[PDB]
């Protein structure tokens, strides 16, 4: 029984988030006291997600979007697959790595728009209608250790993850940075189908009226079960900064041990210089049937902590840090 209330967008704010967002056609919804944002399936999919049998072999990445999933999914893979390359070149990281709610941003009407687009290519179908389909799927035939990556928020897990005490890596990003970052996404990606600027996206960002926010509420959850024996949290901006520092620490939260001349392997591959040409954490099969405009800055982008940004200005900054302010108060959270 899904717990929680899930109740449509005002409907004069859902109107203006209809005109914005050309991926979701029904309108958005906002789920329990915290508000946290989806489209129109979550609602038909919450009982689903909520649950999804987790077991205690797992190993799950949890982050707000654009905060280093795709860098840390294929640190975790490797470091739980004995620096395996060779499979990882060859298996792509959305198979090896499934993303549990992806099948919640995939609209009927803008399903149709893909199949219209590849209708000569029977495979490239099939495809696109498993991506309407729950990962969860495949993923409950599996007979091996699981890799999950999910954005839903701790509260808003499979309690069986807890349950069985499965292990989680929660990966924390700045806000200016996720902003950008989610802005990009918003625009790269037909499922979203984001047509309006930064300053607009930032406004919705502000108001949580983006997928999967309150950012600040899925921050604190975050921060609040750091302690646990079966979660590791830790900021991007640290992991840009000391990626030796990072596999081992993450390699000993996993029960793995690798030689000094492993960690280095591991540095050259997780370096964005290389990471970017790498065929298996480019979305290639989703590029491949459209669901990507090509003409916008890719899902592996730049990789840098606090770098050059045209689209942010001094006023969204200045929102930014009060922004930052009324939700960090009396709180121990400070970003690198
Ligand atoms: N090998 C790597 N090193 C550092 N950052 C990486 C990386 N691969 C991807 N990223 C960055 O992680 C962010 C996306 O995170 P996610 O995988 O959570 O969507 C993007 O941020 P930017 O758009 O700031 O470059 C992306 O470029
Ligand atoms: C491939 O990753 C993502 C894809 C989307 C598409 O709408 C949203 C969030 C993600 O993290």
């Amino acid at each position: 029984p899904f717990p929680y209330s899930i109740d449509f967008v005002e409907s004069k704010q859902n109107e203006q988030l209809l005109k914005d967002f050309h991926g979701e056609r029904t309108g958005f919804v906002q789920v329990g006291e915290k508000r946290w944002f989806f489209p129109s399936r979550f609602k038909q999919y919450a009982e689903s997600l909520y649950s999804f049998e987790a077991r205690p072999d797992d190993t799950w990445i949890v982050t707000y979007p654009r905060s280093g999933t795709t860098w840390s999914q294929e640190m975790v893979w490797l470091l739980c697959n004995e620096l395996d390359f060779e499979t990882a070149k060859s298996i792509p990281l959305t198979q090896r790595f499934p993303f549990l709610e992806f099948h919640l941003f995939v609209h009927d009407e803008v399903k149709a728009e893909f199949l219209k687009e590849n209708e000569h290519d029977v495979e490239s179908m099939k495809f696109i209608e498993q991506l309407s389909q729950p990962a969860g799927f495949m993923l409950a035939e599996m007979k091996t250790p699981r890799f999950i990556k999910t954005h839903l928020p701790i509260s808003l897990l499979p309690p069986s993850v807890f349950e069985q005490k499965a292990k989680i890596i929660y990966v924390a990003r700045n806000p200016s940075d996720v902003a950008v970052s989610y802005y990009h996404l918003n625009r790269l990606y037909r499922t979203q189908g984001y047509v309006g600027d930064f300053e607009t996206f930032y406004n919705y960002f502000e108001k949580d009226l983006t997928p999967w926010s309150p950012y600040w509420e899925h921050i604190k959850e975050g921060w609040a079960e750091r302690d646990r024996e079966n979660v590791l949290f830790m900021y991007y901006e640290d992991m840009k900064r000391n990626l030796p520092d990072t596999i081992r620490k993450t390699a000993a939260f996993l029960g793995k041990s690798f030689s000094d001349d492993q960690i280095d392997t591991m540095c050259t591959h997780l370096d964005i210089r290389n990471f970017r040409h790498n065929k298996s954490v480019t979305c290639e099969e989703l590029k491949a049937v459209g669901i990507l405009n090509s003409g916008e800055q890719g899902f592996v982008r730049n990789g840098q902590v606090r770098g050059n940004a045209e689209e942010m200005t001094d006023d969204i900054k200045r929102r930014l840090n009060e922004w930052t302010e009324r939700n960090l108060n009396g709180t121990d959270i400070r970003f690198p």
